[PDB]
């Protein structure tokens, strides 16, 4: 525990927790390759239970960037590709609509509107396929990006389509395993509810509620030294024993298309290194994290750039996270809340940090 990185980290994040009333807190600061871990306050308010390097947190959305690995993993494999048709593994998705949309646009957002969240009034799977195949696009396929569980979470689920494999089988023995996140999970275990955080909204204390696709687009749940090791593995892909991990974490930070100074990977978001921080503090708000947006199209991608700033915020109703990174320094960070408060604030956070390290 270097004393700069104490200070800096205290410095930052005490008053964070204090201006967004944050019940509970962990970071991690990898620096040099090495992890740094700090935690403040309560995973369980009426328990009193404190925030450990054990607690779990739901991730929210930073799940989309385990889901964009496993299919990365799974194009290396030679199972999909990504220039395939959606119809080659959804057969049953006949509307005409669909002509022209491949994994690559569900991956990347960029299938032509395909909305935030899959209606709540989806509940079976014909539900779900009487959904994709009413939904009428607004735009033609990659042309413009609207971020959108409906998406990705389609992506992540015909991804696995090939292996037989259930989304979450896969993501066990392909992404957690040779990783060796063992306190990660998309369905808690009984035997770590012990650790399993609280959310908080409006002062009540809420887990994430079931939904299609969930587990696909923000349902998994980490710890922070699991985290840590995610965003290690994530800086250095070629430590990776396993072939296919090592080439999906390469392809899932390749830059398919951007948008102003952003370049969208598979699941991780990416700028070029130094980035002005006001371009990812203004534009992690929602205000423009969720808007359409016109996309230019990387022909062919760009392999993964190690002079980025990659990262991705998540949320669930009761819990804010934010991971960052930067593969040139082998610096990076990863924060855990048990409130989702504003986006801004945690990239301000995140740059202040990595900024003074760097
Ligand atoms: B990601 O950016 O974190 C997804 N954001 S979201 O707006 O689609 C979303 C989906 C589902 C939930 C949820 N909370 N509790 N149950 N479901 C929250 C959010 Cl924030
Ligand atoms: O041209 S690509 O951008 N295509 C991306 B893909 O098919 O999802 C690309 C990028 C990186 C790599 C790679 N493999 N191992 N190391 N780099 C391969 C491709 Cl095809």
């Amino acid at each position: 525990a270097p004393q700069q990185i104490n200070d800096i980290v205290h410095r930052t994040i005490t008053p964070l927790i204090e201006q967004q009333k944050i019940p509970g807190m962990a970071v991690a600061v990898i620096y040099q390759g090495k992890p740094y871990y700090f935690t403040w306050g309560y995973a369980d308010i009426a328990k009193k239970q404190p925030v450990t390097q054990q607690t779990l947190f739901e991730l929210g959305s930073v799940s989309k960037t385990f889901t964009g690995v496993l299919g990365g993993d799974a194009i290396a494999r030679g199972e999909i590709k990504l220039s395939d048709p959606t119809t080659k593994y959804w057969p049953e998705l006949t509307a005409k609509q669909w002509n022209g949309i491949t994994l690559l646009h569900l991956a990347t957002y960029t299938a032509g509107g395909l909305p935030l969240q899959v209606p709540d009034e989806v509940k079976s799977s014909s539900d779900l396929l009487r959904f994709y195949q009413n939904w009428q696009p607004a735009w033609a396929p990659g042309t413009q990006r609207l971020y959108a569980n409906s998406s990705i979470g389609l992506f992540g689920a015909l991804a696995v389509k090939p292996s037989g494999l259930s989304f979450e089988q896969a993501m066990q023995t392909r992404v957690f395993q040779p990783l060796k996140l063992n306190h990660t999970w998309i369905n808690v275990p009984p035997a770590e509810e012990k650790n399993y955080a609280w959310g908080y909204r409006e002062g009540k204390a809420v887990h994430v509620s079931p939904g299609a696709l969930d587990a696909e687009a923000y349902g998994v749940k980490s710890t922070i030294e699991d985290m840590a090791r995610w965003v290690q593995s994530n800086l250095k892909p070629l430590d990776i024993n396993e072939k296919t991990l090592q080439q999906g974490i390469q392809l899932a930070q390749s830059r398919y298309w951007q948008t102003g100074d952003m370049y969208q990977g598979l699941g991780w978001e990416m700028l070029d290194w130094p980035v002005n921080p006001d371009s990812i503090i203004n534009g992690s708000d929602n205000k423009i994290a969720l808007a359409a947006r016109p996309v230019k199209a990387i022909t062919p991608p760009t392999p993964a750039v190690r002079a980025s700033w990659v990262h991705k915020t998540g949320a669930t109703g009761g819990f804010g996270s934010y991971v960052a990174f930067i593969p040139e320094k082998e610096l990076g960070i990863v924060m855990l809340a048990n409130k989702n408060y504003p986006n801004p604030a945690r990239v301000d956070a995140a740059w202040q940090i990595l900024n003074a390290l760097q």
